[PDB]
């Protein structure tokens, strides 16, 4: 049984669209692709024909497709549909528990490790554009990585490097210095695992900020928000990430929570200017495996 | 909305390494369904690649409607989802048909016309693109007398081809790869054989010839690639031209179009433009 109903938009941008749709009597979410966007659904399209790709803690493909009549074309995934939304959502108007947070952060690395380590099968993927509207929350308390349009795969037993063939640049907002500053290396597959480390430490701090600790929390806000222009451009975070040097202010309410102060000190791993330098994601698992 | 996908399979059309063909039914009209194997998972990728770039629309191509990538308790499953031709491929139809004149020119014109399109760069478009596997099999008869070309999981735009359809220079392996001119070229020699398997069974003066693949006297059936090396790069043989055509001013001029498909350097080889423009000034 093939057929879907479209039954209420989720999303709408310059991406295209995601609707919420039934399919065999369950919920699903359809993404409808922009023309302007095309290579990311192609790309998209090659990650999730690889069977061993799935994960808990990656957004689950159910199915792609193009089709066309006459000079219009449409694409179409069709995926997993989690009600609570992403995490972007989900941080504006939740607090949570030291519990929780760490359920949240460890589910991110889980699945990031997962992308990362190759399986002798899946490449080893970098993903490109980590950020928390890329992340949707499950019922569970964990979350899963959506979103490989991006995504860069590596194969270590062939000696292979697939950088793929799109234009798009990652979101600006989470972009590492190395992107801001284009000196990244291009031809280097680690070099697009260290660009997810530093956005990945930029969603701990987001998700950090709402865990409540001796009844003080931080409000939801996106990194730079305090330095940066509404809307910033390439050049806005280029000034503040390359040029000022800045990162993320940790709140001295932190440090009188243990939990806290061991994310604080994370997050701090993922931003070093020397990209070689910050954690690989499987450490961040582990490291997180460890607190509480 | 609701978006019909359900497509009910009804008659298997084709089976071999590649997959499988079905004739299907969506919404009450007839389409072809390709479903991959394992094994060619990449032609439905480059195929897919290529519409997604340029919405290919000529009536001489066979007609995209869909690819659809489906995940699987186990597998991914690739279909690729195309217009239906109930008369089936040229290689099917020439076994048991004849044709005449009229019939003969206006499948080679049809023919000339979808390879000509592929290979054209079109500004404000297309790309140009190189199909690299034609073939006999690799063109579907419609009901009004024309042909499409079918196939473009080994397309190229600015798996190896059919070994017995191989030009001279991937046979010797001198063909100049970073020269997008290369690619038509060899397109250029198997649209001759294709020509060649067409006017066999064009009648004259009462006389026709069986149908035969190209190269069938001088190699076995599922010939090796030094096979084809030593026929067709060693020893130089091409087609053979019956005494019957001669006396025939069609099949006169286009024995004469074949010649100028087969040459041995590529760049001597006639473009699709100018193979359309001969064929528009016989008879
Ligand atoms: C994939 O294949 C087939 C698809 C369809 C089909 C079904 N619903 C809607 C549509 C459609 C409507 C409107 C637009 C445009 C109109 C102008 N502007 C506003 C942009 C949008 C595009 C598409 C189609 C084409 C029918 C088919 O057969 C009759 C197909 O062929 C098998
Ligand atoms: C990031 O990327 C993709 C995401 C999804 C996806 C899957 N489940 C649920 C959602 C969702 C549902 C609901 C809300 C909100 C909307 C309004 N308010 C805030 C309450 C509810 C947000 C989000 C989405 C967007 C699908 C995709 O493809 C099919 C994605 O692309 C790969
Ligand atoms: C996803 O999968 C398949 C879909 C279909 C199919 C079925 N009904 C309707 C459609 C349709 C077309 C176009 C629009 C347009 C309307 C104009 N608007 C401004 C933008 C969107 C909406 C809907 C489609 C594409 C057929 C399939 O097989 C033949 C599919 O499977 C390969
Ligand atoms: C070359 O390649 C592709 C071909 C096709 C395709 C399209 N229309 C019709 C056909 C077909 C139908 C019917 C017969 C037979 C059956 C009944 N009769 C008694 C004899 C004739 C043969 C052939 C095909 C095989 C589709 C493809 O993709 C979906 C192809 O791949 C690109």
């Amino acid at each position: 049984a093939r057929d879907i109903t479209l039954l209420e938009c989720v999303g709408k941008g310059r991406y295209g669209e995601v609707w919420r749709g039934s399919w065999q009597g369950e919920n699903v979410a359809v993404k409808i692709f922009s023309s302007r966007d095309e290579k990311s659904w192609f790309r998209e399209t090659e990650l999730y024909n690889t069977v061993m790709l799935r994960h808990e803690n990656i957004l689950g493909f159910i199915a792609s497709d193009m089709t066309s009549r006459h000079s219009s074309t449409q694409l179409w995934l069709i995926t997993h549909y989690h009600e609570m939304g992403s995490l972007y959502d989900y941080l504006q108007l939740t607090t949570l528990d030291t519990v929780s947070c760490l359920r949240i952060v460890l589910s991110i690395a889980s699945g990031l490790a997962h992308l990362h380590i190759e399986i002798f099968g899946k490449p080893a993927i970098a993903h490109r554009d980590l950020k928390s509207k890329n992340i949707l929350v499950k019922k569970n308390g964990q979350c899963c990585i959506a979103d490989l349009g991006l995504a860069v795969m590596h194969s270590q037993s062939t000696n292979q490097l697939d950088v793929g063939n799109n234009p798009r640049v990652g979101t600006k907002r989470y972009m590492a210095p190395e992107v801001l500053d284009e000196t990244i290396q291009v031809d280097c597959f680690d070099s697009y695992k260290r660009v997810d480390i530093w956005a990945f430490g930029l969603v701990l701090w987001e998700v950090a900020r709402r865990m409540v600790s001796n009844g003080i929390v931080e409000d939801y806000k996106p990194p730079f928000y305090d330095v940066v222009p509404n809307d910033p451009s390439f050049e806005d975070m280029r000034k503040v990430v390359c040029v000022d040097q800045q990162r993320p202010n940790i709140p001295n309410r932190w440090f009188s929570d243990p939990t806290l102060t061991s994310l604080a000190k994370l997050m701090k791993e993922c931003w070093y200017q020397n990209p070689s330098a910050r954690l690989t994601a499987l450490r961040i698992k582990k490291t997180l495996t460890k607190i509480d």
